[PDB]
Order: C-alpha cells, then structure tokens, then sequence
C-alpha cells in the first residue's frame, strides 16, 4: 500500500479556493466539503465570495482534485494523483469555449495539515459580452464525460484531454475543449500511468436557504482501462 493511497483511505476533508478574472470581472470562490475516495465520491459547495459570479458555475467545476478518484485494485499502479501526495502536484489547464473566449487555469492541490486543499488562478480572455459565457445562457446541469489520461514521462507528469459539453438553454452545447498538465511538486517517486480514462459523473444542485450564488455538486470518479 501507497503512501499516497494510505492518506485517501478514509474521509478526508476538501478546502478550494479559487480566485479569477475572465474579461476584467474579477471574482472568487470559496469551496467546502469532503472526499471519499474509496468510493471515488466528492461532497462540495462552493460560494462566490465577491458577490454575483460573472460566469456560469458550471463552466467552473473542471477548475474546481482527481486525487479523490477511484482507482480499481488493477489499476492501482496508474494513480499518479495519489502518488504526488502529500507534497502535491500542480496542475494547469487551457480550456477554449467553441465560437468563445478561454480560461487559462494553475492551481496546486496538496496537503495543508489533514486537509486536502485544491488553490487556483484563473485568467479567462477573448470572451463574447452577448456569448453563452458572459450572457449566461448555459443551463444549471452537468454532463457525463471521460477524461483521457496519458503519461508525459518528460515532465515526471501526466497530460489530459477530453472535452466538455455544457447544455445550452436553445438545445444547444457549448463546447470546451480542455488540455492539462500535472506535474509533481516534490520530488520523490510519482506513478506514470498507462493510458487510461477517468470516468466521470457530477450532480449539481443549490442550497435553497443559501442566498449568496453559490454551487453545491456532488460527483463520482472512477478510472477503467478503457
């Protein structure tokens, strides 16, 4: 067993802060909860903080720790994300929205005493005042979706791929294609994985006594060979 996977075996409690400007609008979030990754299973609700958010929440979830995915017995030896801990790993994104603008992303996810702490920047450009982004013309909702995860042996790292489908109001998708980087903070021995996928689902919901806009969101990862 791990020394990584020894830290996630049980419940282990989640901070995330983000903060952001995407076209000026400048905003922060603050994120609470907690992780199972036995179960692959996350327990969050997230509030902006600065007041009313300039985007749609959900284009925010991929932003806001895929240490808490579940990893099978037979694919133990592919958790580079457990593997980092605790020192953590930084993790940086390009995400483009079709027809739009795009958030660059950097934040490191590491241990801060018992808690799993996931702490991001996000600059977000080239975004349509009248777009599916800024007008929030996405819905409130979440789709399923498989995150392609590759080995880059060069960085002691690993790469991702997927795209994301946001349900637009019209019946629409907006689409946002996601490439990311990970990378280790310590240097002690990280796992490169083979090639793999991390499948995800996520429930998003509200809090209907909580009056600040906020995101509660529920989600279950789990990794298959495919």
């Amino acid at each position: 067993k791990s020394k990584g996977e020894e830290l996630f075996a049980g419940v282990v409690p989640i901070l995330v802060e983000l903060d952001g400007d995407v076209n000026g609008h400048k905003f922060s979030v603050s994120g609470e909860g907690e992780g199972d990754a036995t179960y692959g299973k996350l327990t969050l609700k997230f509030i902006c903080t600065t007041g009313k958010l300039p985007v749609p929440f959900p284009t925010l979830v991929t932003t806001l720790v895929q240490c808490f995915s579940r990893y099978p017995d037979h694919m133990k030896r592919h958790d580079f994300f457990k593997s980092a801990m605790p020192e953590g790993y930084v993790q940086e994104r390009t995400i483009s929205f079709k027809d739009d603008g795009n958030y660059k992303t950097r934040a490191e996810v590491k241990f801060e005493g018992d808690t799993l702490v996931n702490r991001i920047e996000l600059k977000g450009i080239d975004f349509k005042e009248d777009g599916n982004i800024l007008g929030h013309k996405l819905e409130y909702n979440y789709n399923s979706h498989n995150v392609y995860i590759t080995a880059d042996k060069q960085k002691n790292g690993i790469k991702a791929n997927f795209k994301i489908r946001h349900n637009i109001e019209d019946g629409s998708v907006q689409l946002a294609d996601h490439y990311q980087q990970n990378t280790p903070i310590g240097d002690g021995p990280v796992l490169l994985p083979d090639n793999h996928c991390l499948s995800t689902q996520t429930v998003l919901s509200k809090d209907p006594n909580e009056k600040r806009d906020h995101m509660v969101l529920l989600e279950f990862v789990t990794a298959a060979g495919i």
